[PDB]
């Protein structure tokens, strides 16, 4: 009887789990598709070459290692607000913005969901889309929030189910706190329209609800940026001050190296110094400050005219790459001879596919296959390479004819 | 009337903000001893040998950028396990222990905060000493427990005050929960002496309290590790079962890579395996994954027998070196004509002085001289150099004259 005989075995990660199980297996032919890692053509990891490039400046400069400001490299920090935003943005130009470096995209979601918890003073519940990232529910949760729902996603139609999500959000009481994802929707990889969004726009403004936008996948939707931070900007210039949070761990496969960050519209300038001051509180006492590398890379990237283009040129080529394989599959798919229509795996955008395979099927993939997915048919379509693809689409074939 | 209206203007950090009004002044003469950070012989940032060394080779590599585990680098957690417990102990030969991968020392306390907060059933009281480091109280505060106090430093004597201490602790409720700087304390660079840490080992025993050890100085206060990991160790050897916290921020010159690491020593390696599994699941909705960079440096260095002890002859040389800056400074002072007894400087271990300066003399300091300090009389020695420590010694004179 010690301190922690009581502490029972926990499970592991529905997500990240996925990796540690794929490690495990002795079969050569094996497949990761759980987490949303690109992968290159060869089915290898991808750094891309303008990080090897900004290492390179980095390393040639002997920089030192000195901690940074708790709110991180104000160079990065600019930067990616004014990536979100777009440079021409009047709240960008005014400086009504407060921008915070984030450990990568948990981390600036946490560091929001603690400020709310903290500040927001009119509500404790979120409102999540069904479905959503398994981690947001955590994130929220043990920042000391509420969850709650709105109706997204239709199985039925492999779409989205326009009239039941504007249903639901005009009855969520007003100024509660709302979800949204900026763009290519995770995991179902079905997005709402522009006049889809403008109606969104409306009655999230109608109903006085913070919108809370959650943007991992910049780039990722259409294999442009400007194109693909559309929504959130149109919300703003409607008049909706939303916080929002950024990762910089696909879009330049800086995963392991934790870059990303967490932005609040306010009022005026003046009040973002009040907020900043208060985020900074919270941050200290969290982790004190934080990590230096992919925020270093990062900003020398995004600052330095000839490693954006370059980059940009990059993010279109994954995303391209990505388009070929959705086609490639449903291709060999017929040819290996299925009945169903899997249409909507070249009809979705983004890494994955939400498929639709039920759990029985998923046990066999891995099983006889030796192929790791998420157990609610979510694929991750970003790590299939050209000579994989027949390999995925005969199994999906087997377990599904 | 919007969303962040009453959000106030919070003040900035006590250490940390130091360095913000210190970037701003204009005097060339300026010198930063706020925060503890190592300086070389010129007042220069340094980064270590070993530490460039580890760098180039993971730069050859071309290593990739993918996500760690939830719990960190494997190698990076088994070599600080190894480092603060010893080779030949039997808690980690036996596999009794599970250490994770924190963000820094910060990080660590922060995640062994939480875990304690969700898991130890028997108390919400932390322990801290008088005085303890600025950031313990809220570290411990956020995460949901309530803080106490132990008599520590005697300000009359310069010293520990051993019997308030024991009187102290002889009174703490059974089951509560004490932290104990392992060596270097901050901010008054006193240690207990080794019978002075028998002693205190028998009361933490026999009062059956859990010893939280917060070890961010290993090889600061004597310029020997396995010398400074004494009191961890003896208390594992009486059968104490410690929580503890590790930064290699100091004493690898790694501060804004923010590597570090939180321990549970447990009964069993069964245990270590249920407790592994409930703090992954802590960490996940708190930021995924954690940084790689420092980590990979770390275990490079840690690892590879040349380079561990390249990295043991370097800290030597920056513990040597604060020594030789104590000296001179309480021998310019004396050149200076100073009546009073600045012994405590020269007695007084690791990277500070609890010097005894007012506030008045404080803001003196800064406002005439742009020498920057805390406000409780704490400056960083460590960030003196033979070029500045003639000015430093002559203004402390004035100020105190
Ligand atoms: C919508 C969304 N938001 C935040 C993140 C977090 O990213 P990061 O910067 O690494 O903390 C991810 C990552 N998505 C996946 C990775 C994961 O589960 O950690 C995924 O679905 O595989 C998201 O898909
Ligand atoms: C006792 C102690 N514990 C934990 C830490 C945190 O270290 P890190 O790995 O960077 O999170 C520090 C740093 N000490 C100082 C730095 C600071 O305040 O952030 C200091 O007293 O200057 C400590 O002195």
């Amino acid at each position: 009887s010690s301190w922690w005989s009581h502490v029972e075995m926990g499970p592991p990660d529905p997500i990240l789990g996925v990796t540690e199980a794929f490690k495990r297996d002795t079969n050569s032919k094996k497949m990761n598709l759980g987490v949303g890692a690109y992968r290159d053509d060869n089915g290898k990891p991808y750094v891309l070459n303008c990080v090897r490039k900004a290492e390179a400046m980095i390393a040639a400069k002997k920089m030192d290692k000195e901690y940074l400001p708790i709110a991180g490299l104000a160079d990065f920090t600019r930067a990616s607000a004014e990536l979100a935003l777009g440079e021409n943005s009047e709240a960008f130009k005014s400086g009504r913005y407060v921008t915070v470096q984030g450990i990568s995209g948990t981390g600036s979601l946490r560091v929001g969901a603690n400020f709310l918890q903290r500040f927001f003073k009119f509500s404790r519940d979120v409102y999540l889309p069904k479905p959503s990232w398994g981690n947001h529910t955590p994130i929220f949760r043990d920042a000391g929030l509420q969850l709650q729902a709105y109706r997204y996603y239709d199985p039925k139609t492999c779409s989205l189910d326009f009239t039941g999500a504007m249903e639901d959000i005009s009855k969520i009481p007003e100024k509660s706190i709302i979800l949204l994802h900026a763009c290519a929707h995770n995991p179902t990889g079905v997005d709402p329209r522009q006049e889809q969004w403008k109606e969104l726009a409306s009655v999230v403004k109608k109903r006085n609800l913070l919108a809370y936008f959650d943007m991992a996948y910049q780039g990722f939707a259409s294999g442009d940026i400007n194109r693909d931070a559309w929504a959130l900007r149109h919300f703003i210039e409607q008049g909706i001050d939303v916080v929002l949070s950024q990762s910089y761990a696909k879009n330049m496969g800086l995963y392991g190296e934790r870059a990303g960050a967490f932005t609040v519209i306010c009022r005026d300038a003046e009040e973002a110094k009040r907020v900043e001051s208060q985020l900074k509180i919270l941050i200290r006492p969290m982790y004190s400050n934080p990590p230096m590398n992919g925020a270093r890379i990062a900003s020398l990237i995004l600052n330095t005219p000839e490693l954006r283009k370059e980059w940009l040129v990059e993010v279109k080529g994954m995303a391209d790459r990505i388009i070929s394989m959705r086609t490639q599959l449903v291709s060999n798919l017929k040819k290996e001879g299925s009945s169903h229509n899997w249409q909507h795996i070249t009809d979705q955008i983004g890494m994955f596919c939400f498929t639709g395979l039920k759990p029985e099927q998923v046990e066999r993939l891995t099983k006889e296959f030796s192929i790791y997915m998420t157990k609610d048919g979510r694929i991750s379509v970003a790590g299939v390479a050209s000579s994989n693809v027949g390999y995925l689409a005969h199994a999906i074939h087997q377990v599904t004819k």
